[PDB]
């Protein structure tokens, strides 16, 4: 009944995921938990999620037990639960394009030789591989995706590298009978969706949005890495913010009579945990597809849990389709 | 082709309405204007809206031309258009419960004797009477509603006094074959709808809203009059704000792992003009119902343009039903 | 070496004071603590402050040990330290005008008969009586001030009732050789001083401040009680804020060329603790004056620690004069 | 009685300066104007400031009348006054290091051959040269400073290139009997001074400032150019902001009992005009020093009007010393 999970990139998101499973390890499956569609997704309780392997390139992570690696190097997300030794030692994966200038100047790459990822996946009997590679790691993400396909392991693509949403890659998974949920994991409530909802509000109520500004500040490596009319994008890295992300947004519009109507807000979130619940749902959905031997992109799951899914669908419809998929 | 309009309560809302018609008097009916469903609602262009009568109780308004009365006494909304003399002299209506302690201490009641409103409506051949009485004026609003019924004049109830939404009053209008659109005119984008949309966002995304605060400040008589877990309501009267209304709102919730997620915002609007467009649509809808000899609450119009309609309907559905009503 | 303290009004401020002494009971006198001029003020270490008596009128406080009374009824300030039983039982003081409509509707007055305060003070051998009566309690504050004079007990007036700053009362204390520090205890950083500093900034830099607004919200009885161009004052009571006080302030000015220059801010503080340190310094200053047999207002202490002192003096000068007073 | 002024760098600051003189051309010298120490500084009325020459490198400015050049290319500050043709044609200055990558990719350099600046200054009989070179233009600013010295023209250094504050350069001006006021012109109320005052407030009131963040956004070339614990610095370029600069700042501290005390604010200013008044005072001070034949840094003026003066002095003292200098 377990879901054997392997993690690529033991960063802040990996930390929120491992801690998250620990946090809700004893949750009642008849109750509702924030950030999770179901404490028990299909047959899988959160506790059924077992971490059996992990890959990284940082000297302070490779060779260390997963339980330590999640709190090492630049990892700095909020600690919600203690994580006992897992006995899972982080292995050396191929760096490829996963480490940009800012990262390289911040960490030291492990001296260990990159292992044979496909063999590593098979030896660990992994069911689902979750990829947390830094933004821009196209070669690296596609490399890991390929290993997953070759090892017959389901893939959950958490970063904005088009794989599940690239017909070419969708076909590779389909033909191999390997499931994939992916291309940019969603956050529960982040700046993007908040701005979308409000912009829609203006529009639906007849208020013309003339100008908009979105300033984002954070203090983690994901933010640092991304640093490397309408305005939007990472603004400034603020060390003491750690894994938190603050969004300062201003909407300026005109209502009846061209009368000015403004709205300014600040959204405060802990970035990584904002997606841990979503990932946990993705992981189990990918597991279910695998139990059924259905390869290719898991359509309902990707539409509801990812920002760049194979096929676009309204959230509620995507949600309903995902609920049907679960029941099977 | 004209819509003969009479105004009860020449305050800030009345000012935005009269100025609004002037502002869009030459608008192209194939274009879209903020705050208006249609420049030409059915057969009625904004310009077809003619002000033929008005009633008030303030010594600085009664006896004055409507064009002056809208800028008199405590009226202080934003001026978007010059208004030439209308030759419509503001008449003395019965005060009843339209003037509370705060208002009474602020203005001087007109020495003139209250006129016979029913006769006044008939003599002016009014088609639609729009009521802008202060909040709490139940006896006064029902009195004016009654006059409207007796004169065979359609009624648009802009304040939170239940008439269209009170089965008893709905029946009175129905039986008299007089249309009524009403009970609290909507604003395009105000604090209420903004908070609703965001609260829904949290809920839909699995974020538990634990605490919420909504502080409102303004500088007009409507605000002054209203001054006479969850928190909400008029907070403080700020003189120099005039007709503007600022809402400071904070939402505190918990996302996956009980991680704190907050959102704080400030909405800046010019309160009265925020409903002028809505009123203009209500007025013409009421006119159309009258042209058809259909009495009682105009269901589609009230559902879409009012906060407390006879029957609740999702905005988009109410909107679609209103579009069908227009075509007839 | 102890400073025998009695408290009038066991509310939020009393709670922050008692907890405060506990919190810094073991502080190093060569270190600096936020909110305190000296861990050891003259000969008195914070720990030398002993609570020996207290008076209230609330049924949930009178008859209870001080350690419980500080956390009873509507008290809701932040808890910074555990407070062990003190064996000091809260006595029934005369209500007089200390309980307004809002308070009366919130609490139940103790059935106990008001005691003879003068006798109570003498029996407890009190050195300093600190008054935390609600705003507006003039008769009550002057009554307690009188008892203090009669018992030869130094008085620290924390509320805005003019006593130390009223020549008539200043003379009563002087003639009795009883010290008094008083009339509205200062906060370290509150809305008032923050606005003062910024308004001064504008002025000194040649920016004309045209309009200003200050909105305050809180969730304690002090705030509730106070609820009973320029804008300023208590705006709205927000239950879940508890003892916290949030100030939303906006300054609008004109710089060179009449160019608009604005500044908007939000100050978040825990109201009661914001003055506990100040009170602790006041208490010891009053003790020192008593050791010297010097009656009347302690000038340096009042100028630096109170909002409405007998004599106004620039903070730094008042501070320097207070430092000289300490050395003696 | 005129002050012959030449401008190096016809950007936003140059625009605010030229418009500023026009705006207050008819000001009463017995009145006080925001941003100016005196409408009449010594013998010089604002109107005595005459623009007689200007230098730039942009193809859309060189060869154009100053009155047009101030509103050309990327200039986008607020327009406070119409500026009639001046008959002063912008000349081609040597680019040197005044145009970085971001600027070069934004504008096209003039095809004209750089002129002999020293000769140009002499031919125009310039009294004061104001330098508005972009940040980082060390070689260019020192080149222009040298020309000024050689032409016997007073220099006002508005950018952060150390000249007046570099003993070596201070001596060059002194030995040549040429005055210099300089190194980074002050703003009336900008983010820096606002943060300074508040940080000082915390400190003086016993509140320990633990963390601070300062985010700045703007929409002009100065901001774009600058883009090329504690946090501070240019955060993000927001096109539609134009010459406006918004500073989002948050201060987090601990008050008595280690209780959290926070302050968050947003300062909205029009960046360039925020220094026009200061420059006008600097220009006349430099003129007075020249009338007296006193070379080297004008100490009082630099201490009060510049961020990096030769010698540091408290603002009020520097202000008083400057007032004495004026009287002479
Ligand atoms: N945190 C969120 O809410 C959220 C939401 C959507 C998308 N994402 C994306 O998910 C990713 C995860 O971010 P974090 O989790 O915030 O990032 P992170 O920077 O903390 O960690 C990335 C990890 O990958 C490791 N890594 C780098 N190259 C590697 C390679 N070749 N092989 C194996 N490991 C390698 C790094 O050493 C590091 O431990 C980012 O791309 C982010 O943009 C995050
Ligand atoms: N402004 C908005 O966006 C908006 C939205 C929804 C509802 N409303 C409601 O609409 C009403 C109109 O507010 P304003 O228009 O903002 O208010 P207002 O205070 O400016 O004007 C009300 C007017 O009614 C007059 N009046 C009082 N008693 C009267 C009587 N017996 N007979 C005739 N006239 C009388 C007053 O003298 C005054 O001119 C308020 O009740 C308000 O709450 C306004
Ligand atoms: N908290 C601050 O930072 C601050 C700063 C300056 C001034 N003050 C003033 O100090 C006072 C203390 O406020 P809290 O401490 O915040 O107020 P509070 O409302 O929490 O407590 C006042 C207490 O006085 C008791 N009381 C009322 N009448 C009494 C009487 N006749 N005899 C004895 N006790 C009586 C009440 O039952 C209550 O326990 C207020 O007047 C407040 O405005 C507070
Ligand atoms: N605006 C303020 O409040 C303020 C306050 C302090 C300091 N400053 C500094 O003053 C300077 C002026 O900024 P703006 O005025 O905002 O900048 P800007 O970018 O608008 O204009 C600089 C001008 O210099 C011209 N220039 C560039 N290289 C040149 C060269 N070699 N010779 C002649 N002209 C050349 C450019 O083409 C442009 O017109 C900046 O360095 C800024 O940082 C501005
Ligand atoms: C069955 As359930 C509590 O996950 O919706
Ligand atoms: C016909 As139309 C421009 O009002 O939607
Ligand atoms: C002597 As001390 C540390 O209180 O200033
Ligand atoms: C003499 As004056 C009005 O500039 O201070
Ligand atoms: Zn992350
Ligand atoms: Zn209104
Ligand atoms: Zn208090
Ligand atoms: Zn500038």
């Amino acid at each position: 009944t377990e879901v054997r999970v392997a993690i690529v990139g033991v960063g802040n998101c990996a930390s929120s995921l491992v801690q998250g499973v620990e946090y809700y390890y004893n949750a009642d499956d008849t109750s509702t938990v924030p950030g999770l569609m179901h404490v028990r997704f299909g047959p899988y309780h959160v506790r059924d999620v077992k971490f059996v392997a992990a890959f990284d390139v940082d000297a302070k992570k490779v060779g260390f037990d997963l339980s330590d690696a999640i709190f090492a190097s630049e990892n700095n997300t909020i600690k919600i639960a203690d994580v006992a030794p897992t006995n899972v030692i982080v292995q050396r994966g191929p760096t490829l394009d996963g480490i940009g200038k800012y990262y390289a100047d911040t960490i030291e790459l492990s001296d260990a030789e990159p292992v044979d990822v496909v063999q590593a996946l098979k030896e660990a009997k992994v069911d689902v591989l979750v990829s947390y590679l830094p933004v821009g790691s196209e070669e690296a993400d596609k490399f890991y995706a390929q290993c997953a396909i070759d090892a017959g392991v389901a893939f959950v693509n958490a970063l904005p590298v088009f794989i599940a949403s690239d017909p070419v890659w969708a076909k590779k998974f389909t033909d191999a009978r390997v499931p994939i949920v992916g291309d940019d994991i969603k956050s529960q409530v982040g700046a993007t969706i908040t701005h979308r909802v409000l912009a829609k509000l203006f529009e639906d109520r007849g208020v013309q949005l003339d100008r908009t500004m979105q300033l984002n500040v954070g203090g983690n490596m994901d933010f640092l890495n991304m640093l490397e009319d309408v305005h939007i994008g990472p603004s400034d890295h603020v060390g003491w913010l750690d894994d938190r992300k603050w969004a300062y947004v201003r909407l300026e519009g005109r209502a009846f009579g061209d009368v000015p109507l403004n709205l300014e807000y600040k959204l405060e979130v802990w970035d990584s945990p904002n997606s841990a619940g979503v990932i946990i749902d993705a992981v189990r959905a990918a597991k279910i597809a695998k139990d059924r031997g259905i390869g290719g992109p898991v359509i309902p799951a990707s539409a509801y849990l990812m920002k760049s899914p194979p096929e676009q669908l309204p959230d509620d419809i995507a949600r309903a389709q995902l609920e049907e998929f679960i029941i099977g």
